[PDB]
């Protein structure tokens, strides 16, 4: 249909805030068209509010309906938003009404602060955010001048630009418009901030190498972040020393009150063992994070109780892992964050990792960096021998290539490689090339987009011409159609790389939808959009690698809203874990299991005072690793299920939602009870499963 968008204003409210309801109309049906748009709004299965406008407009033009409606006073509550427009079409959207973000977070990030971005342009980046998946928190990544000096002065003045370490030009305007246009939806701002580094050449700005952690014993080798250009380290110090705390919670509070951020997003390099201090004592540095966490808190909450929150990252997060007890059980955050690498591969893994930082943490939200498909080269490939070279051939003589082998020797100015790609829809394609290097040096070489030179890309020198990488790319905006893509080797570029393909990067909708289900079953969020439209993915957050398509855009509104509508029933501080023996879960036709097996349809119980939920997620035709990429499920429909439950409970009703069926909406299902030779029980037919249903039953 033809309800082309539903979105509010705001990405949160306060109770009794006004919410402004719009809905994006455009008449395609091929001639004029009367009826009406029908608002209802739930508050899971009930409806609390509804209302009707009449509309009609002559085939093509389009037009926005306001409805406008007042947040009720009840404080942390999500709804579902209806907007039925008969044959024209429907559409839907979220409500969350709460008066602190960190109770129900949805995290994105700001990393890009140009001078040539006009208030305007950052606006819009923001709103787009906020209104198709109610973001409302940003981290500002990568922002600040220095790691110990984030704001640059010249004597008592702000510079207006400055230069990061990466040499990237991070403009003062810009990042003020960014964050104004974040307040202007309800958003707050977190600035990134390390919680011990310090950037090379410390000394002068009255840093002490005394308030460092060592290597060794005899204070010889600080523990360093080396960026590789002779020149750009970090260098580490101890959370627990005074003075360090004094100097960098100095710089905190220089940038809530000089830059108008809302809190800091505390960040780290992860694990160090056999770490000493200066003197030579040695320490757990696992267990110096809290206190840092604790004071930095005190000091943010007397400084402005408004712009005072504060996270820290948990790197390499998994059951027990390094700092997961000592962070979620004793530092005073707002919400947990933590980063996941290889340590929680299986759904089942990081879903158990969840649920230790909820009960770690009394409930409080979670959120996650977990960065899809981060070793996948997803997307469409092109093969580079399939393509138009000149003046360099095809080879197969070092392993690993894909497709019958790669172009080689592409190493002198005349050399080209020139694909033909298509565009199966307009916008941003990420062009990702996977290659090798073993000159000892970064190989060079010019892209050319139609016939346009876009940028001279780097290839990254390997260990070995069999080592295959393929973080060479650049993203470029695309018409619908045929496009030229192609590689030159000109005079200026260096070195050289074997070609094995060309892909444009594309997150796979599948496991991003699988990923995010478990998420938000298990009780905790993700961090994955930000900058204009971009999906996160990689640790540094600028990388547009990988791109969005529009059908998983489609899926990650529907995500959002769901997330928002249900946050209740999801994130609540009493939605805890019922799996505690007395209940199975019967599907018959389909193999079911308790534990996220591959080619299984997953249960999950969780409980709170009012509901028995079960969620469902659809593994059918798929392993079971969360990150990696994934093929459509195995749709079903019509499933009987069968839930024992307690042997006292007994359930009025039984509702399903999922993002996938009608945008989220609750539908009642029937249901009948009795009680067999294994259990007590309820039973029901599924109507559809294809990737989550949150099964909620009342009693
Ligand atoms: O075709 C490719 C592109 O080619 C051109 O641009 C190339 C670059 O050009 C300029 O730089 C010139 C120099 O280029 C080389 O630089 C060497 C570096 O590159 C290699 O790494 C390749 C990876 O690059 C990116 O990743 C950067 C970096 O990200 C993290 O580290 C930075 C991060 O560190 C801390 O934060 C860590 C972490 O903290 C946690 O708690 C948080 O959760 C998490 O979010 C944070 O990431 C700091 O606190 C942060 O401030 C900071 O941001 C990561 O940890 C680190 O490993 C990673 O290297 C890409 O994203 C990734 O895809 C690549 O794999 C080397 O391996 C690396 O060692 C080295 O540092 C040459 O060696 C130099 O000689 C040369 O002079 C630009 O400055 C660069 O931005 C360009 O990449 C085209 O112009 C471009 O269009 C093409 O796309
Ligand atoms: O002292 C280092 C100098 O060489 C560096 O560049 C290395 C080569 O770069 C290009 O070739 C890349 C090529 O490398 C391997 O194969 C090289 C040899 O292997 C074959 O036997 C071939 O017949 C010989 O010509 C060659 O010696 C990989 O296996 C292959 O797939 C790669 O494509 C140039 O074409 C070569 O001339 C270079 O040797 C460095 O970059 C230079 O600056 C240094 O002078
Ligand atoms: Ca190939
Ligand atoms: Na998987």
């Amino acid at each position: 249909g033809g309800i082309e968008r539903v979105f509010t204003d705001k990405a949160r409210y306060n109770p009794g805030d006004a919410v402004s309801i719009r809905v994006q109309a455009k008449n395609g049906t091929g001639s004029s068209w009367s009826g009406a748009a029908r608002l209802e709004i739930f508050h899971l299965e009930n409806s609390v509010y509804t209302s009707s406008q009449s509309l009609s407009l002559t085939n093509g033009q389009s037009t926005t309906l306001t409805f406008t409606w007042t947040a009720p006073s009840t404080d942390f509550r999500g709804y579902f938003v209806r907007i039925d427009a008969g044959t024209l079409g429907q559409g839907a959207t979220a409500i969350d009404v709460s008066s602190d973000f960190t109770k129900y977070p949805r995290y994105g990030y700001i990393s890009e602060f140009e001078s040539g971005e006009t208030a305007l342009e950052s606006k819009a980046k923001v709103d787009q955010l906020a209104q198709d998946y109610h973001i409302n928190a940003w981290q500002f990544y990568d922002w600040m001048w220095r790691h110990d000096k984030m704001i640059k002065r010249t004597g008592g003045s702000i510079d207006s630009t400055w230069l990061d370490l990466f040499n990237r030009e991070i403009s003062w305007s810009t990042l003020q418009n960014q964050i104004d246009a974040v307040h202007d939806v309800n958003g707050k701002a977190m600035a990134y901030a390390m919680i011990y580094a310090s950037r090379e050449n410390y000394s002068p700005l009255g840093i002490s190498p005394t308030w460092g952690i060592y290597e060794d014993s005899s204070h010889t080798n600080q523990f360093d972040v080396d960026f590789g250009d002779g020149s750009t380290y970090l260098y580490m110090f101890d959370p627990q020393n005074p003075n360090w705390q004094n100097y960098i919670h100095a710089e905190y509070i220089d940038s809530i009150n000089t830059a108008g951020f809302d809190g800091i997003h505390v960040a780290q390099m992860g694990q160090r063992s056999n770490v000493y201090d200066y003197n030579g004592n040695s320490i757990d540095l696992s267990t110096r994070f809290s206190p840092f966490l604790d004071q930095a808190k005190s000091v943010l909450s007397a400084n402005n109780p408004a712009r005072d929150n504060l996270t820290y990252n948990i790197v390499d997060g998994t059951v027990n892992g390094w700092a997961v007890n000592d962070v979620s059980k004793n530092a005073d955050l707002d919400f947990l964050y933590s980063e996941i690498w290889y340590l929680s591969d299986s759904y089942n893994q990081l879903k158990n990792y969840i649920e230790q930082l909820r009960a770690n943490g009394g409930n409080k939200a979670v959120v996650l960096a977990a960065y899809m498909n981060y070793a996948d080269n997803a997307g469409t490939r092109y093969e580079a021998e399939s393509a138009s070279m000149t003046n360099v051939s095809t080879n197969t003589n070092h392993a690993g290539y894909t497709g019958s082998g790669f172009v080689d020797q592409f190493a002198s100015t005349g050399d080209k490689v020139s694909f033909a790609i298509n565009a199966p829809e307009a916008g941003d394609y990420s062009l990702v090339f996977r290659y090798g290097n073993n000159t000892g040096a970064n190989s060079t070489l010019n892209l050319y987009v139609d016939g346009n030179f876009v940028q001279k890309l780097y290839f990254f020198n390997q260990s070995s011409w069999g080592t295959w990488k393929h973080d060479a790319w650049y993203q470029v905006p695309l018409t619908q159609g045929a496009h030229t893509v192609e590689l030159r080797y000109e005079s200026g570029n260096v070195g050289a790389v074997n070609l094995d393909s060309l892909t444009l990067g594309t997150f796979d909708e599948h496991s991003v939808r699988l990923a995010d289900a478990m998420m938000s079953a298990s009780g905790a969020t993700h961090i994955e959009l930000g900058d204009d439209n971009q999906m996160l993915p990689h640790e540094y957050y600028p990388n547009r690698s990988k791109t969005m398509r529009s059908s998983l855009k489609n899926a990650m509104k529907d995500h959002y809203n769901f997330i928002t509508a249900y946050e209740n029933l999801l994130f609540d501080s009493d939605v805890v874990p019922n799996d505690t023996g007395s209940q199975f879960v019967n599907l018959t036709g389909v193999s079911a299991s308790g534990d996220g097996s591959a080619n299984t349809v997953w249960y999950i119980n969780k409980r709170t005072s009012d509901y028995n939920i079960v969620h469902l997620i659809n593994l059918l035709g798929n392993d079971n690793q969360w990150r990696n990429t994934a093929s459509q499920p195995s749709f079903q429909t019509n499933l009987p299920a069968k839930i024992y439950i307690g042997a006292d409970e007994t359930i009025s009703d039984v509702y399903l939602a999922s993002p996938d069926l009608s945008g989220g909406e609750t539908q009642e299902l029937a249901f009948t009870s009795g009680t067999d030779a294994g259990g007590k029980y309820v039973s029901f037919t599924v109507p559809e499963l294809k990737y989550w249903n949150m099964i909620y039953m009342l009693e």
